[PDB]
């Protein structure tokens, strides 16, 4: 209908429980084209102008699994206006790995910090506002068990969209990697969508074959990117894939130190 919201998080983060509260009996079950992966969507019960596109639970957008491919293709397309990232608050650091990839898509992320009621019993506290600040995304505490925060997070995701968010606030990595990403961006120009340019730049840096075949870049474009990779790999003395994963982990680690307590 009007605003299209992508619902995604790790498996066992409470996505289904949240999807059900939000949509009630306005659901639609189907098929992602060509594959047997279930496509589920629904209208927001309290606001039929908002549709929710549920996406398969994944730990990462990287793998060449059907589930991750579905998520990648949907989120690199133009259908979604907002990403509503369901996060398991009792397992924050591992959940944020996908989150970082989600922000890089350029579709504005809103986090539903789910399982907020489980924290206390585990002797765990989170500073929602501090977590929100360091990720550059809105964060709203939710619980599908106690049915709290649900309307609040939906409303926030609905007002944090591609049409209302001006500048992309991606996670900032080591200068040396940013220099490489920045240089790949220079080379790319119009060859990639402006919103998801950085996502494409990181993928080409990681030497993603699917993206490489998709983009069909020129001789000169492909050559410069090769030289950027080799020189940066040399600078770090690691392969590209490992540089990126280690930058994500360092960033996420910082963030969890700032926001988590015992
Ligand atoms: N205590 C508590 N349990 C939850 C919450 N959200 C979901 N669950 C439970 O977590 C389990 C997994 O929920 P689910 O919606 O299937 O997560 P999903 O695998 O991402 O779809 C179920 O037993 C839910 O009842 C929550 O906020 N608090």
């Amino acid at each position: 209908s009007m605003t299209e919201i992508a619902l995604i998080g790790n498996p066992n983060s409470g996505k289904t429980s949240l999807f059900n509260l939000i949509t009630g009996h306005n659901q639609r079950v189907g098929n992602w084209p060509g594959v047997t992966v279930e496509r589920k969507s629904g209208l927001v019960k309290k606001n039929k102008d908002l549709e929710i596109q549920d996406l398969p639970g994944i730990y990462s957008m990287s793998p060449y699994s059907p589930e991750a491919k579905v998520a990648r293709d949907y989120l690199l397309s133009q259908r979604a206006d907002s990403i509503l990232n369901v996060v398991d608050a009792t397992n924050l650091e591992r959940n944020l790995y996908l989150t970082t990839q989600l922000i890089e898509t350029g579709i504005p992320v809103t986090i539903a910090l789910n399982m907020i009621d489980v924290l206390d019993g585990q002797g765990k506290k989170i500073n929602v506002d501090k977590l929100s600040y360091h990720l550059g995304v809105p964060v709203v505490a939710t619980s599908a068990l106690k049915q709290t925060g649900v309307d609040q997070v939906v409303k926030k995701a609905a007002h944090t969209t591609t049409s209302t968010v001006g500048d992309l606030a991606f996670p900032i990595y080591d200068d040396r990697l940013e220099a490489a990403i920045s240089q790949i961006l220079e080379v790319l120009g119009n060859s990639v969508p402006q919103r998801s340019a950085r996502f494409y730049a990181i993928k080409l840096f990681e030497q993603d074959s699917l993206v490489e075949a998709e983009l069909d870049l020129s001789q000169f474009q492909r050559k410069e990117i090769e030289d950027i990779i080799r020189i940066t790999e040399e600078i770090f003395t690691e392969d590209a894939e490992s540089i990126v994963i280690n930058e994500r982990y360092a960033f996420i680690e910082r963030v969890c130190q700032m926001a988590e307590s015992h």
